[PDB]
């Protein structure tokens, strides 16, 4: 029941938080309030962080989606919107990011992660990154100049965290 346990972070501005963990397993652990979910506009959950969330949900996640786009149509790449987060969280703010790989503008990384201020205290992965295309240093760098809430952002890549880790120091 207590909700945003967030633990053994790197804190990399008062804003911006990173943790090399898998973004479901600590979802268990951390209970959050809100979980970002890296969405495409059609809000089709599968490959990637989508699909790792809509399983995770046992495809609940993919039925109040599918009748969000019925009653509502799809989103715009940089926009978002809020829903259950179901059983990882009580909210889900499924945000699009640009497609390198569809040859959408990186630049909209930037209204991407602005919707994250529209909640208090955030988990999220970094947006356009694996086959999204994006560099998840370069996500990462729009991220900590965009986000002005709290986000704790879980990487499963410990070749980013650990030169994530070596700018912190070099930046110390």
């Amino acid at each position: 029941e207590p909700v945003n346990q967030f633990t053994g972070y790197l804190k990399l501005t008062d804003n911006v938080a990173i943790k090399c963990v898998d973004i479901v397993k600590e979802a268990q652990s951390a209970n959050p309030m809100v979980i970002v979910n890296a969405a495409n506009i059609h809000l089709k959950h599968g490959g990637g962080v989508a699909g790792a969330l809509n399983k995770a949900t046992n495809g609940a996640m993919q039925k109040e989606s599918d009748d969000y786009i019925k009653l509502n149509g799809p989103l715009t790449v940089g926009g978002s919107c809020l829903l259950s987060g179901h059983n990882l969280a009580k909210k889900c703010l499924h945000v699009v990011g640009p497609n390198l790989n569809a040859g959408e503008d990186i630049q909209l990384l930037k209204a991407a992660y602005e919707n994250f201020n529209s909640q208090d205290i955030l988990l999220a992965p970094l947006l356009s990154a694996g086959i999204f295309g994006a560099k998840p240093l370069q996500s990462l760098q729009v991220c900590v100049q965009t986000v002005r809430t709290q986000v704790y952002i879980a990487v499963n890549d410990k070749a980013l965290y650990e030169q994530v880790v070596m700018d912190y120091l070099d930046n110390l």
